[PDB]
C-alpha cells in the first residue's frame, strides 16, 4: 500500500463540541488507517481558546465555525458549509406550520447557542433582517443541552443540522429552515508562517478535497 | 402552593453542561409546577463564568463542582456529592482486569475533563499519590464528547457517574472505580450580602431537603 506506513509522531488538533462529535469522528477513522503509527490528540475549547492554542503552537491544526478565518496571525480553510435547523417535540404547532417563517419561530421561546459559538451570530442576523430579537431562554454551549431541555418543554431549539437534529432521540424532530438562515463555514486553522509535518497538510486534505497540499503550503508561507 | 400561583418574574440560573444535562431537569420540572407563572432561564458556562455572572447580579443562582466554595464573593452550599467512573468498550482488557488500581488504569490513553473542570483534579491527585501522569489523549469540556471517543476507540474514559443516565450507551460499560478517586460536591452559590425574590429562596430548598430557607437567607445575609 501506502508511503506513509512508518510515518509517526503526533498530531495535536484543537475543536469545538459540534466538530468533535458530528463530523471529525469519521475523518479520524480515516486517518488512522493512513497514519497507523501517528499518536491524534484531540482538545476540547471554544473558537476563542482554540486561536490562542494555534498561535502558541499548542496544538497544530483548529477547527471551528467562528474566530480563525479574522485572525491576522492564522490562515484557515473551509471545510465544509453547514445549516441551522428547527429541533421541535414530534407534535408542537410548529410542525403544523407551513411554510416555516421567522415570524413564526419567533414565537417561542428559543433554545440555542451562545453569543459567538456555532454560528450564533446567523441567527441573530436573521431575525434582524426582520426587526427582531429572538426570545432566548437557554444559551448553551453545546447542541447536547439543548436537546435536552427541547425534549423537557422549556421551549423550540436552533442547532446545527449536522448535531444530527435529533433523529435518534425520539418524540424530537428536525425541520429544515435553510430558506431562512445564511450557511455556515467550518474552518481548518493554521498558524500562519509555520512549518509543519506532512501528516499535518495531509490531515486537510482528507477533510476537504477540494483542497491541494502545494496551495495551502504556498499560501501559509505567502508571510 | 396556590400561595405561589402567581408568583412572577425571571429566574436566571447559571450551570455547567454536568448539572444541566443529568441533574437540574428533574428539579427544574418540580420548579415549573410550583411556579407556573415565573419565567426560568439558564446560561450554560464554565466554572469561572458562573462564578463572575454571580459576582455581576446577570445569574441568580451559580450550580457547579468547582470554585464556588472558595470566592470571597459567594456563598455556597452542598447540593449532593458524586464520584467518577470508568467508561470503557464492552470486550475491553479492563474489564477482564480485577481489581481495578490506579497503576492499570494509567497504561492508557484517557479521555477526560480539561483541568478546572468536572473533578478532574480528583484525577490528577489521585495519580500523583501512585507518582504518576495520566495520559491525557482527549481533554474534554463535557462528557458527551468523552462518550463519543471512548466509543470510536481513542482511549477509554473518566466520566462523572451520573452521566450514564439516559439512552445508556449501546455497547460501553461503566466500571467503578469510587474506591480509586475521591468525592467531588456539587454548589450552589449566590452573591453574598444578595437580597432576593422569593421563588429563588425556594429553588435552593427544592434542591435539598438538608437546608431550609431561614438558614439559607440568614447565611447570606450574616456578612
Amino acid at each position: 500500500s501506502h508511503m506513509t506506513n512508518d510515518t509517526s509522531g503526533v498530531l495535536t488538533i484543537a475543536t469545538t463540541h459540534t466538530q468533535a462529535r458530528y463530523s471529525l469522528p469519521e475523518v479520524i477513522k480515516a486517518f488512522r488507517e493512513l497514519f497507523p503509527e501517528v499518536r491524534l490528540e484531540l482538545i476540547q475549547g471554544t473558537p476563542q481558546e482554540i486561536a490562542t492554542l494555534l498561535q502558541n503552537g499548542e496544538a497544530d491544526i483548529g477547527i471551528a465555525s467562528e474566530r480563525l478565518s479574522n485572525d491576522p496571525q492564522l490562515v484557515a480553510f473551509p471545510w465544509f458549509r453547514w445549516h441551522h435547523s428547527l429541533l421541535v417535540p414530534h407534535d408542537h404547532p410548529l410542525t403544523q406550520i407551513s411554510p416555516l417563517t421567522l415570524e413564526s419561530i419567533a414565537k417561542w421561546p428559543l433554545i440555542t447557542y451562545r453569543q459567538g459559538i456555532t454560528g450564533r451570530s446567523r441567527i441573530d442576523d436573521a431575525f434582524a433582517r426582520k426587526g427582531l430579537l429572538a426570545d432566548i431562554v437557554l444559551s448553551a454551549q453545546d447542541s447536547d443541552v439543548i436537546k435536552t431541555y427541547v425534549a423537557l418543554g422549556l421551549g423550540i431549539g436552533l442547532v446545527a443540522e449536522q448535531s444530527s437534529g435529533e433523529q435518534e432521540e425520539e418524540n424530537l424532530i428536525r425541520l429544515d429552515t435553510r430558506h431562512l438562515f445564511d450557511a455556515n463555514t467550518v474552518w481548518l486553522g493554521l498558524k500562519r508562517g509555520q512549518l509543519q509535518r506532512n501528516y499535518v497538510w495531509r490531515f486537510l486534505e482528507l477533510c476537504n478535497a477540494g483542497l491541494s497540499v502545494e496551495d495551502i503550503k504556498r499560501q501559509v508561507m505567502e508571510s
